[PDB]
């Protein structure tokens, strides 16, 4: 495959309904539709969302933070929606992307307002800012920002 | 000084009235006292709420990113309040840290909820976490944390 691997980020435990346990099956659409995007071409996916059953099955915090910081570091580039409101923990994933100079991946909603230490890495880290309004734009122009990311 | 630098770190925008533009007196008196604390060592302090005028002269996004992560690069400790709720920014600054094993206080109001990729770090970055109840506690302990990631 062109690209070899992928850490998937974004909200996780705020999307997890604390009545039901997990996250709703249209916020798991969302990722699983992503995976999907990229297993079908053979490119290894990692995400947090699908490795903890949706929010059944957390890790503690001292795993989930080896793990995924083992995983992003692994993955050829990073793509993450940093969520609205913010996720606290990909944006923590957002600075150790960042700061380690990886290809990333950022998923925006149009019309809505983000962080300045995120919007702002645009052009001054190797990032790409994807803004999109529904799930099917973003399937149709990912790979071009991935594309993009990773050639430099 | 023990400490030459520190970075300090904190909730911004979401301690900002919109009604009156700027930070209360009360959240600006956290900060300025922690900032005193070490400046009255001839401690170097950087740190974003006093630099923006706690708010009424915000900097550009790219502006912000970029005085932000050399500020914490430049310090020999990074101090930071997460955030209940989570500070976006802080989020990745912590990223920006512990990604790059710059020492870190972090400063966790006792018995609230943080993010895994926060208490997570602990014993696997070089971090401390000092949960508190009041700015006095802050104050009186801080300097244990500081010297302990510093002597790692």
């Amino acid at each position: 495959p062109a690209v070899g691997s992928v850490f998937l980020g974004g909200p996780f435990r705020q999307l997890v309904d604390p009545r039901t346990g997990v996250m709703s099956s249209g916020d798991q659409n969302v990722f699983s539709r992503l995976i999907e995007h990229f297993e079908s071409r053979g490119t290894t996916v990692y995400n947090a969302h699908r490795r903890e059953a949706w929010g059944a099955e957390f890790l503690s915090p001292a795993e989930a933070t080896r793990l995924d910081h083992d995983e992003i570091k692994a993955a050829d580039v990073f793509v993450a929606f940093p969520g609205v409101p913010a996720s606290p923990g990909t944006h923590v994933e957002i600075g150790w992307a960042s700061g380690m100079g990886k290809p990333m991946v950022l998923l925006l909603e149009r019309d809505e307002d983000y962080a300045f230490l995120v919007t702002g890495l645009e052009s001054q880290a190797n990032v790409e800012i994807l803004r999109f309004s529904g799930t099917e734009e973003i399937v149709e122009r990912l790979d071009g920002a991935v594309a993009r990311v990773l050639g430099r």
